[PDB]
């Protein structure tokens, strides 16, 4: 009845699917355990996909029905939303990949358990159906790959009805007159941005004082701001939330304040989202029965191979401190894989990229100046803009710029910020550079093809190399 | 001063005298200045930019971006998505001024480029007069002699004509006329399959016109492209509705009395005579080195026999302080490779190595999909005789593409067999231009598939697809598919 397996993971988010995978492919008898009705985690199901579906179908709804495509002359007498048809683009979407991955599964032969997985021993996986009944597996290895879940806000209490969390806010059913998002970071100002285009009056409030989240560099994130606010995107910044009330007719009253201060004011909405930060998750996985203790922020502490206390128990992705991003986790689950079977283990938290999908796009990799600054490096910076990059002109798209961080006396590049189009994409050739050490001089002699946009990569690099750009 | 046009005539002295101010004369001449040369960029046109700027990139990538979003709006994609609209028109009038307003802001981006580096603008048609002067003739009969250390020849090209059939940006166009179409021709044939033809041509189908591409050879996109990657492109394009006869030489055409155009034509080697009725004829057999009235032919400087200015591997013709970069000489016909030449020409004028690399000078293909590759292809890698495996991912199982409903193509890599060097990659599909610049970073440092498949690449990215297929190549299996 039991099952032997070699190695047994806990979770099929980007962490643990791909671990699966690569595991089954290194040989290893692989079990997946998954409690949820589909497979791919946070970030297939209410993350990653859902998310960028609707920041696609929005900003195309906001060039239709705004004033893009008339001056491309792309003209349209009424440009209605259906949202529904918007929502279930989303869907199917979701739906391909998810199914994707089961397939993915059989075909490598990694074997999919349905169950809320529990550690049972140091050497066993029970996995509990929802009807009760019970699958064991009897394995060498557990990998915890148990992801994370919405950080509440203490005496707010999230229903997915008027008061959401991101995954009631991806699925809302229409378009609210008035939305409040507490928190202005990544996922905040993605979600604000898309029902703000769909017609929605949207203000952000932020404790801290700008917006995109921990580590973006400050003024990248002053001159996103800036741009949100021109297309409508309200913020409140140094503002705390102490409270909000569900009220009687459906609307929700929510309290700030000055963060610093007392400018005490009430503001109504139909809808508050409530996304200050994500935590991982471990409940109920008995933890605590086999004396692993986790860290004051509920992270499993694990050593360079990803190693719990327990040699033979390891923990990769947002469960384990680190950037909580889907490519991270995936990385990790690899390489904890790949020191089962006895190699090299490395992932440079330096080089993982962030990306931002609004439109302008933001995405970085590497140190901010902030960093730098408190690191006691020396630094000098180039920057370029979209403005003289000759396909963000031909494409008439030219918000924002390339900045590129080199160390003052050895010319590497420490770090790479990119704000306008095709940040997302861009921050990919910046990630190598990080990776193989690159110099700006380097990167400003690479031949890119022209027109493009990375040329403002390779400017923005000749800037710091040089002194000075050809084109700025 | 620093702008020398008619009435101005008096001699100057340079140091570099660069003739063009096309991607390589330009940026030639800007670099030139940061080094400290005294640099004089001679241009015989009203603006500055050369074919790139004018007639060229940029005019066709903003119609292909433009014509691009027509197609979302008047085809399926936006109701896929939701945006509903009763009625999409085109506005070809208004879409051609979106193209000239970009034209327009560059060129007078280059001339802010030239004052704010101290480069003297001469406007005028050069001739070099010795081997240490530039003659300019301008517009009202002046000259103005440059007497100059160094002379960069960076005159471009030109639009190949074909026998028998009269260019006149009416009905028979080349490029130029066929960016500027005044409608959209009901029906037009494109003489020649390569990447400008591709291109022009699936502007205008997008926004509504019936269009066949005749192309001599067997494949579509031109000359050193990927041949797997060269027929699923082909088979793309023809879903699309893009109409192709390979293996067809055309033998006249006859602009009749009713304005339409008959193109006559055979199998190309063979007799299959067919005739093909159009609006618009647009001819794009290819573009040529421009030469003309610049006085090599007293210098004694020969010409290849396809019209190239021969030069060494410091750029340096017969004449050693004569120099010459672009599309004038040997190599890819391409605005970076112009420009890249350019750069390193005149560093070596102030003394540094001159090298450059033309295995990692990229091409792109600027339609939807998009086609871009760098290094070698399968057919060279064969014919020289290298062993390597192949890597490949398709865009159908890339996150990021699935969730935009973008999927066409694939990521292909060539990988050296003993070394995973990273030999050549192939990219079908959406953001294919961008994707090929991670590639030649790459190849740039001799990196391995292993190399790029352990790169942090963001979720979801188009990046990612690349990244499984250096993955496949290197290890055998992607993750993903
Ligand atoms: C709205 C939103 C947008 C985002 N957008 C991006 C983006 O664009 N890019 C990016 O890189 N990241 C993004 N993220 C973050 C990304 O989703 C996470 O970093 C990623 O999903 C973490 O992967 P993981 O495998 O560690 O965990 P998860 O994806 O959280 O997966 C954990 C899985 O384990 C399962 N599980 C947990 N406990 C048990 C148990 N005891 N038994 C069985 N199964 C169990 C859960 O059901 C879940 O399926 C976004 C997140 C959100 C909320
Ligand atoms: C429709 C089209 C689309 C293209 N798209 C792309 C693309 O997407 N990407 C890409 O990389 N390439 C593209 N190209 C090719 C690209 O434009 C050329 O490779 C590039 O412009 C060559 O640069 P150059 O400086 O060598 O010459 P040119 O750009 O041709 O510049 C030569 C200049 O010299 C001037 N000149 C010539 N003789 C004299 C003289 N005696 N005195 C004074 N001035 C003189 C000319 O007026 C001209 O301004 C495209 C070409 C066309 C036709």
């Amino acid at each position: 009845q039991p099952i032997d397996a070699d190695v047994t993971v806990i979770g099929s988010g980007p962490g643990g699917y791909v671990a699966a995978i690569k595991a089954a492919q290194l040989g290893f008898k692989t079990v997946c355990i998954e409690k949820n009705e589909t497979l791919g985690g946070t970030c297939l199901n209410v993350g990653c996909i859902p998310s960028k579906a609707l920041l696609n179908n929005s900003h195309y709804y906001h060039m239709a029905h705004g004033k893009d495509f008339a001056s491309r002359g792309i003209e349209m007498s009424e440009v209605r939303l259906n949202l529904d048809k918007m929502m279930e683009q989303k869907s199917t979407a979701v739906k391909a990949l998810t199914g994707g991955i089961a397939h993915l599964f059989k075909q490598n032969k990694v074997v999919h358990v349905n169950g809320y997985g529990k550690i049972t021993g140091k050497n066993q996986v029970t996995a509990t159906k929802a009807d009760g009944g019970t699958q064991v597996i009897d394995t060498k290895n557990i990998l915890i790959a148990t992801g994370s879940e919405v950080t509440p806000f203490p005496g707010i209490t999230i229903d997915e009805d008027t008061i959401v969390s991101s995954t009631g806010a991806l699925s809302l059913k229409k378009v609210p007159e008035k939305m409040v998002v507490i928190g202005a970071g990544v996922i905040g100002v993605e979600l604000g941005s898309v029902w703000q285009r769909l017609g929605a009056d949207v203000t952000a409030v932020e404790f801290l004082g700008h917006v995109g989240g921990v580590g973006i560099d400050m003024e990248i994130s002053k001159n996103f701001q800036r741009i949100l606010q021109k297309q409508g995107f309200k913020f409140k910044l140094n503002t705390k939330v102490t409270g909000a009330t569900k009220k009687s007719d459906g609307k929700i009253d929510v309290s700030i304040e000055a963060a610093s201060g007392g400018k005490a004011e009430v503001i109504t909405c139909d809808v508050l989202l409530v996304c200050i930060g994500r935590r991982p998750f471990t409940k109920n996985l008995g933890l605590e029965e086999l004396g692993i203790e986790l860290d004051p922020r509920g992270r499993i502490p694990v050593n360079t191979r990803f190693q719990t206390k327990i040699p033979n128990i390891y923990a990769i992705g947002d469960v384990v401190a680190g950037p909580m991003l889907a490519h991270k986790a995936e990385d990790e689950g690899i390489i904890c894989v790949e020191g089962m079977a006895g190699g090299a283990v490395h992932i440079d938290y330096n080089c993982v990229p962030s990306v931002i999908y609004t439109h302008p796009e933001v995405a970085w990799v590497g140190k901010s100046e902030e960093q730098l600054k408190e690191e006691g490096i020396e630094y000098k910076v180039g920057k370029f803009p979209f403005a003289a990059n000759s396909r963000a002109k031909t494409n008439a798209d030219t918000d924002g710029m390339v900045k590129i961080l080199g160390q003052k006396s050895t010319d590497r590049v420490l770090g790479a910020h990119i704000l306008g189009p095709g940040a997302g994409e861009m921050v990919n050739e910046a990630a190598l550079a990080l990776e193989y050490g690159a110099s700006c001089e380097d990167m400003a002699r690479v031949c890119h093809a022209h027109p493009t946009l990375s040329e403002a990569f390779r400017e923005a690099n000749l800037a710091a190399s040089f002194g000075k750009s050809i084109n700025f």
